[PDB]
């Protein structure tokens, strides 16, 4: 059966990255906070959390709003996903040399937890005031959840396929996984691929917080989010989207592009348990992480760190380190980067891929943040206090949504 | 290199199809009906069509509402897709003789062009009304557009993986595309796929018809979809889901399921030509089909029948058959379903795909509605009149969406 290490797979190399965050536009200066313990965390400052009191007052919004890069026409003709996507698409084009690739060859892979919805209210409001004339005629191609992915093909030009899987949470990180399959079938040779997501408002608040899985410590918004503490309280919204670059190691040979990482497998499952809630046994879990290990030909003892989904719902957190340990993984080294930068849904899963790929590139591992008190039904390995150094040679990011959904990413240092 | 033909991939089967269309609830009488030369297309009777003076007029709703089938409490926790999926789902298991698979060989992908909006606009006017802890508490997991896919997925115990790959138009052929790339690289033995869209209201029908894509022909409902016709004049909606249930032959001879068909292979590009309209050139359309082909193990000169995107739009009919002739299957016999069903959005390409293994199950193709003055710029065989019957062996299933996404399916008679 076929293997990356064993080269019944092509080798495929990851060779730029973006993300916008909490923290900072710069990827590599959000790195930097991250490794010195800085949090992307806040008090709300919007109108909108006086307007109707809601019950969660913190958040992380961009350090670098998209909309202060966009246009007149930007702003009248595309959602605020799609303005994210072309913003990231060019950043990362940019990054990567700007190279001249065949179009034939070239994918696009984005995730995105629900597409351009606001325009979806505001087709509602103009229709409801003044009749079926005021919708506009780029309301449905701004609306359509494949819209953020689509504006990427078009940007760089991509004609070898342009998909969006939708799996909620867990998008941002699919969105690599497919695009990983594409190349390893012999579809493309290089792809853009990840995740982007709306900012933090008040009805995206409402309706989660109706969920009561949300912290609402807003008194201290920076030690709010505690994966995997025993006094977590649930989950902290934190904008952010990202996307990387990969192709095959002899495209990447070709062009002279310098690789960050490696790109060695991937493993999709689902729980079929509850929508709302993951398999309190992780098994399902478990073997997304075996699947990607399969596929990469390693084996859970070559695992020497795991980016964990860390969500820091007190459920989610339990379910997910029963899933490390039927992996077998349970003796990596484990970070939970939405103690810093929080969850962005739809891209989370993305932009912690690209967190697994500098700490594979930079041999660092940064802290958890508030992990202050071990939950002992939780007994990982926990970086925190200070960040944690090693000659990583493999790495695992997992991510799950609401469905059951269970991807899993397998890294190598390049 | 790996086909299908030279036993490469594993060899895979359709072995039960369902579906809700304009015509019928049933498929096997929607089948009937077709080849009978009926239309499922009506003056629209709703009350907002006069209250909105819509332009467009006209329409296929279910014959059978999926609420008629609907518990009190699904209305009210359920968005109307995932309404549609568990209808939809729950039938097409009952027709397979409900077998007892092993979940963890088990995956369901299911496509939709936009997912639970209603719950959106609901959300936003319960919120204005009343605050953000009117919010539902189920919102979220309604809203989704995964949840279609998701609610399948618990129903029937799906633990392979459960995706919903979002390509507007083409999202229910791309959902077959990926559930047989998910069985021939080991993922899955056994899976559910296809397409579940909303019905025909007003806002939908106002932002398309804003686009000026959409047919007037209000006076003449069956004859307004004319795909392929010198005459046509745009789009009909005809609302619809589908799902097939696909295995590989090896796991429906050991359950004694008896096969529909072959799904062989399938194609996916992009054009990176425009976000609403197809590239002229039909050139990476035609690359998809031929994709399809090669890993079939295929060549274009087999193929007997292509069933046609064929929307009735001027530029999408031109632009499909060039990407037939790119293909070089402009010698094939055409069906346009179109014609007769009209277009339902993310359910269209497996309701087509469905209709395209019922082609090879019965050796006949239905009459394309309304195919009177043939285009010269066209220049296909289209089937029109009556129903053609024949030998048909090989079939292409073409859908295409905006965002320039292009798929293409192979099946074979079993
Ligand atoms: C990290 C946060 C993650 C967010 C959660 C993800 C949810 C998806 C986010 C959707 C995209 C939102 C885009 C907002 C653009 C923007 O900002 O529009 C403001 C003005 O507000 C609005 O129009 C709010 C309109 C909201 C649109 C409907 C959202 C409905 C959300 C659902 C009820 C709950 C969330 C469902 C998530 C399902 C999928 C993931 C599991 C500019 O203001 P002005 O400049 O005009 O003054
Ligand atoms: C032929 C298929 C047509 C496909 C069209 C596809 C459009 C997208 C699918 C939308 C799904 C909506 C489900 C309808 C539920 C239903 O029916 O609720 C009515 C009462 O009205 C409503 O609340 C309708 C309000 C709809 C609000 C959101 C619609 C947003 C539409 C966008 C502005 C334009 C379409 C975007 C498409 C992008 C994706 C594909 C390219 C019954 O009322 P009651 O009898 O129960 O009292
Ligand atoms: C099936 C449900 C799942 C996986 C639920 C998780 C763990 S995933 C996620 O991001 C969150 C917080 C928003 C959860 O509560
Ligand atoms: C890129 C745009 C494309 C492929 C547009 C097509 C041809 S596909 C489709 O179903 C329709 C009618 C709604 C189109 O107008
Ligand atoms: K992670
Ligand atoms: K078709």
């Amino acid at each position: 059966q076929p293997s990356t290490a064993n080269g019944g797979f092509p080798s495929v190399v990851v060779t730029a990255v973006t993300a916008t965050t909490s923290i900072s536009p710069d990827i590599e200066s959000t790195w930097k906070g991250l490794l010195a313990g800085e949090s992307g965390i806040h008090a709300l400052e919007d109108e909108f959390v006086t307007k109707w009191d809601l019950a969660v007052k913190i958040g992380g919004h961009l350090k670098d709003p998209v909309d202060s890069h966009m246009g007149r026409l930007d702003m009248r003709r595309m959602s605020y996903v799609q303005r994210m996507g072309k913003l990231l698409g060019g950043q990362l084009w940019e990054s990567a040399g700007s190279p001249e690739v065949d179009p034939d060859r070239f994918a696009v892979v984005v995730g995105t937890g629900l597409g351009g919805a606001e325009r979806i209210v505001e087709s509602y409001d103009l229709m409801n005031a003044g009749g079926p004339r005021k919708v506009s005629p780029l309301a449905v191609q701004m609306i359509m959840p494949n819209g953020a992915a689509a504006v990427i093909g078009l940007q760089l030009g991509a004609r070898a396929g342009v998909m969006t899987p939708v799996s909620a949470q867990s998008s941002g990180s699919e969105a690599i996984a497919h695009a990983w399959r594409q190349i390893v079938m012999g579809d493309a040779d290089v792809a853009v691929c990840g995740g982007v997501e709306g900012p933090i408002e008040a009805l995206p608040i409402a309706a989660f917080s109706m969920m009561r899985a949300m912290s609402t410590r807003n008194d201290e918004p920076e030690r709010a989010s505690r994966p995997f503490d025993k006094d977590r309280d649930g989950f902290v919204f934190g904008e952010a989207g990202a996307l990387m670059l990969i192709e095959t190691e002899e495209h990447a040979k070709a062009r002279g592009a310098k690789p960050l990482a490696r790109l060695l497998g991937a493993g999709i499952t689902s729980d079929a348990f509850h929508m709302v809630a993951p398999a309190a046994d992780g098994v399902r879990a478990g073997r997304a992480m075996t699947r990607s290990l399969e596929l990469a030909g390693l084996s859970p003892a070559d695992i020497d760190h795991v980016n964990a989904h860390g969500t820091a719902t007190p459920i989610g957190d339990a379910a997910e380190a029963n899933a490390i340990r039927v992996a077998g993984c349970d003796q990596a080294a484990v970070y939970a980067p939405k103690s810093a930068l929080g969850h962005s849904i739809g891209a989370v899963g993305a932009l912690e891929s690209v967190l697994t790929v500098l700490t594979l590139r930079d041999g660092v591992i940064p802290p958890t943040l508030n992990y202050e008190t071990p939950d002992p039904e939780i007994d990982l390995d926990v970086v925190a206090g200070e960040p944690r150094y090693g000659d990583y040679r493999y790495a695992v990011n997992n991510s799950f949504g609401f469905g059951g959904h269970n991807v899993a990413l397998a890294f190598g240092r390049y």
